[PDB]
């Protein structure tokens, strides 16, 4: 039983063993770093079965749940947030918060998302790069998804700068557990101190629905408030910065689709979709107890036994789509839904605003910078460290 999670097979590559998986052993066993196994599925059929099967908990304290780390058996410990929930806990919580992210709401976001990336990208051209190059994901993919998603929450404009710098404290590569746990816990004391606030005075921000709709009435307390909030900033912030660069990157790596991309910027969503299902950025996240026997496949999974359903393997599906592992902005796309932000109840609360997040930038950012381009060879790019998810440290640019 090999050793999950597999590393990386370059920089931006999936873990090589998945497609030798897919084409001979898609549902087997392999061993976490505490020596407990799991089952490890890796088709797309069989990933999207496994989010949805309601014989499958996302309960970490069943035994069997597939904690991959030592600090993910640490964490099950707290009082847990929706992510971690079945039914009904889990829609209880989540529809609490999930107004904001409706397609509709994300189309009435439009022109804040918009402007914002507008803003971002005006600040970068008066800085200039008349020095040398510039970092796009300090200067641009870092700060275009945390100012979102702090100005969603109810942070005020003055103080983007410092907690988006504080958020990527928590999990940047370089930080050391002390600095990573002192920013974590600064942002959970930032945010009580504004559900203080929001109970007095609301304003229109998804803290003050929560203290209004929830916390007055006695649905949930403070804390809970809190840590909702907590777990809204910290859940996909990371991952849309390494979404944009990830693109830049890759249109760099495919010059031709980056020239079409410039000729037709409304490709800008397929472009997207593509790159959701070609950089699966959260791979790790769809995992689950049997809470009784379940056949997958040729294979029995026992009640308390694990399982991990690899969403990066499910989008190279050579059975679901053509030619998995080319990069194609016109790609014929089959009935099956792409899986970057999973599948059935649990699907990526952001799943919308991501995409209009992605689809701003990619629609946008060559038409401000129509010479962008990465200012070291590519395949030099910094990519995040290869036993980890798919991303992108640092990405110096020129335009
Ligand atoms: C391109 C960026 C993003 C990607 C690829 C992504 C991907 C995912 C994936 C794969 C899951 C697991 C879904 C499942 O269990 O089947 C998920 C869950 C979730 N994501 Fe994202 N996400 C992104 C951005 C965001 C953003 C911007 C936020 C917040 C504003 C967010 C908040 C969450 C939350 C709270 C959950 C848990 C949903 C639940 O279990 O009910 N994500 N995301």
């Amino acid at each position: 039983a090999p050793s999950f999670p597999f590393s990386r097979a370059s920089g931006p590559e999936p873990p090589a063993e998945f497609a030798k998986l897919r084409a001979t052993n898609p549902v087997s066993q392999v061993k976490l770093f505490d020596g407990s196994l799991a089952w490890l599925v890796t088709k797309h059929k069989d990933v999207c079965f496994v989010a949805t099967s309601e014989k499958l908990s996302k309960v970490r304290t069943r035994q069997g749940f597939p904690e991959l780390s030592a600090s993910g058996k640490q964490a099950a410990k707290a009082k847990p947030t929706f992510v971690d929930m079945d039914p009904p806990e889990h829609m209880h919580q989540r529809s609490m918060v999930e107004p904001t992210f409706t397609p509709e709401a994300v189309k009435n976001l439009q022109p804040y998302i918009q402007r914002t990336v507008d803003d971002l990208l005006e600040q970068m051209k008066q800085k200039g790069c008349a020095n040398g190059p510039v970092d796009l994901v300090k200067e641009f993919a870092l700060p275009v998804p945390s100012y979102i998603i702090y100005t969603l929450l109810g942070v005020p404009f003055n103080d983007l700068e410092y907690l988006t710098q504080q958020n990527a404290i928590r999990t940047n590569g370089s930080s050391t557990a002390r600095e990573a746990s002192a920013a974590n816990q600064e942002l959970l004391d930032y945010l009580a101190i504004l559900v203080e606030q929001r109970l007095v005075e609301p304003k229109d921000d998804i803290i003050s629905k929560l203290c209004t709709e929830q916390v007055k009435p006695g649905n949930i307390d403070k804390s809970d408030a809190v840590q909702i909030a907590f777990l809204l900033l910290v859940a996909g912030n990371a991952t849309m910065v390494n979404m944009i660069a990830l693109g830049v990157a890759t249109l760099a790596q495919h010059p031709d689709q980056l020239a079409q991309l410039k000729a037709n910027p409304s490709l800008a969503p397929q472009f997207v979709e593509e790159l959701c299902r070609y950089h699966t950025a959260s791979a790790l996240a769809i995992k689950r107890t049997a809470k009784e026997d379940v056949m997958i496949g040729d294979k029995l999974v026992r009640a308390n036994e694990g399982i991990i359903a690899s969403n990066q393997s499910a989008n190279r599906d050579e059975e679901v789509f053509e030619n998995p592992d080319e990069f194609n902005m016109n790609r014929k796309w089959p009935p099956q839904d792409p899986l970057g932000f999973g599948f059935g109840d649990h699907r990526c609360i952001a799943e919308h605003l991501a995409k209009a997040e992605l689809t701003t930038v990619f629609s946008t950012l060559y038409q401000k910078f129509p010479d962008l381009k990465v200012a070291v060879p590519l395949g030099k790019i910094n990519y995040t460290p290869l036993n980890r998810d798919v991303g992108i440290v640092d990405l110096p640019v020129i335009f």
